[PDB]
């Protein structure tokens, strides 16, 4: 309600296009508080455009619910202009989404940071579960890094408002069906992108092939540096029946004690010079960075 | 110890000037973290040399007591830097000191925001006085402003660290503030809390005269003469008579008369909760706090720290 600031076009500038999705094009703008001399780094979405043209109300009621989201590893709607065009803000994210990250580190990444992102991208997305809001589009390129030990899931929200068949549950494919239970799903693809440091799944077979593959009862690989505890989580958030899925609150507990012993549960050749910060490391990260809350990272 | 980030010069650059003081060189500054691409902004300062060959292990040892301080009100500091010079590091606020900016938003200001800052210095202050740390240099230029409605002290200590070398008989340009000083730290260098509280009276009566400078006129050399004849600085018109005899109590002879900061905090507080009662400001009721609305997206974006909520009227 208050969770929500709707701006003026005159108090923010777009000066850097930082990406683009399937929903908008992400730019770097500068936020201009009225009265002030600041220039605020921000993150904005400019939307795509109307697929089915949405009325302005129903723009604003899920605008509301996407402001509304209060958790460390989800990211937040800050504010909202609404012109000729939709523009959603949020606080920019200098570290970008977290599958380039994965891809730019690749071996070179240590096990106590991919277990703890799959810890927190499970927190995120029990906290959406809770909420009552599925996400429809969770995917690596959906995950975004505030700091390379604080990850938070964007997006939410946008799929519904305006297709990823390689990340979706199969009765998605078939009946357009989503839950949390096909959440669940995509948070399997997820976090096997990540587990691969940014494989493309199914990378080579046509989109139009996977539901067949999928009844047929293929699944992705076992990640090369993946013990079979680690896969076995994958192959359960991806069985046929939605309802014998795990869930989000058992995937936390899981991930968590793997993260507690990290080079048990994953195999990376060179973990030994990759650990996560030092306590001086993490104070300064967090003072300069990332004063929100959270919780501990597992040690 | 884990509180104090020792940097390399490899580590960061320097890339653009922001202002400069008795203690240094301020800089907008680029952090680049260790196999990362990412450029982080952060505020350098690199230091005016120690008045004493200080041991190099005596300069971080007051580095990281100035790391330690934990209180919203207080800047800590978060790196260090010894090379070819002292270098800190800490979080850049993009608003700047709060000097410059009642002076640039000068009739903009209202009630409640000027008596919010006076509690807010008074609890930084507060908790430096709980570390047992004596600040030594506090004025409005050393508050700064990481939004409108959060304030905080910074460059504690450094007047200790650097020392001054007695350019205290100087006329203005000199490194030392002598019309913010108590008489006891002019005469005989006497540092205290409640020569810090002197100092607080004076930050006060900048910030309700709009960034005024004190004394103005009045040469360095001639304060502690007009200060032991009883002379002080004048009620600045929008304060009420309540305000103004705070302030004259913190400037009293006698130190320990003076008000504590712990007391600061509780008068303040009472007023920002009546604030028309005591500031009298022509068009005070289009200048209110913001609305929860703009303060929730103030805090998302610029300052997600957990604070003490401002004082609301009543
Ligand atoms: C190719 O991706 C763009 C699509 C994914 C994405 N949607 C958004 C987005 C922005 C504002 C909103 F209201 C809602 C969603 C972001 C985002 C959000 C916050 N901060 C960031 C970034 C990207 C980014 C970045 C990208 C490349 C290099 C460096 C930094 N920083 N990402
Ligand atoms: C403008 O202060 C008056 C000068 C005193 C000062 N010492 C410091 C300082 C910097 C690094 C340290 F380790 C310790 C102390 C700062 C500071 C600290 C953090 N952030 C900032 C600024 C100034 C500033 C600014 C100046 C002009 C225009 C816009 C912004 N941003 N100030
Ligand atoms: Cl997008
Ligand atoms: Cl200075």
């Amino acid at each position: 309600q208050a969770l929500l600031r709707i701006l003026k076009e005159t108090e923010f500038k777009k000066i850097k296009v930082l990406g683009s999705g399937a929903f908008g094009t992400v730019y770097k703008g500068l936020w201009i508080p009225e009265g002030e001399k600041v220039k605020i780094p921000v993150a904005i979405k400019e939307l795509r455009e109307a697929t089915s043209p949405k009325a302005n109300k129903e723009i604003l009621d899920e605008a509301y619910v996407m402001a509304s989201v209060d958790n460390p590893h989800v990211c937040r709607l800050l504010g909202i202009c609404l012109t000729s065009t939709v523009q959603l803000i949020m606080q920019l994210m200098p570290f970008g989404c977290l599958l380039d990250y994965v891809r730019e580190h690749k071996d070179n990444i240590g096990s106590q940071y991919l277990l703890n992102w799959c810890v927190q991208i499970a927190k995120g997305m029990n906290y959406l579960e809770d909420r009552r809001l599925v996400h429809r589009d969770l995917a690596a390129r959906n995950v975004l890094v505030k700091t390379p030990q604080h990850v938070k899931i964007t997006d939410f929200g946008l799929a519904k408002l305006l297709v990823p068949i390689k990340w979706m549950a199969l009765e998605s494919i078939l009946h357009r069906i989503y839950t949390h239970q096909s959440d669940v799903w995509s948070y399997g693809v997820t976090v096997w992108e990540l587990m691969t440091f940014g494989s493309k799944p199914y990378d080579g077979i046509p989109a139009s092939e996977i539901s067949s593959i999928l009844e047929k009862g293929e699944r992705l690989p076992q990640p090369p540096i993946c013990t079979i505890d680690v896969y076995m989580i994958m192959r359960k958030c991806w069985m046929i029946d939605a309802d014998s899925r795990p869930k989000f609150r058992e995937l936390i507990i899981e991930f968590s004690k793997m993260a507690r012993d990290p080079q048990r549960y994953l195999v990376i050749q060179g973990d030994e010079r990759m650990h996560l910060p030092s306590p001086t490391d993490s104070n300064f990260y967090r003072a300069l960075m990332d004063e929100e809350d959270m919780d501990d990272v597992v040690d």
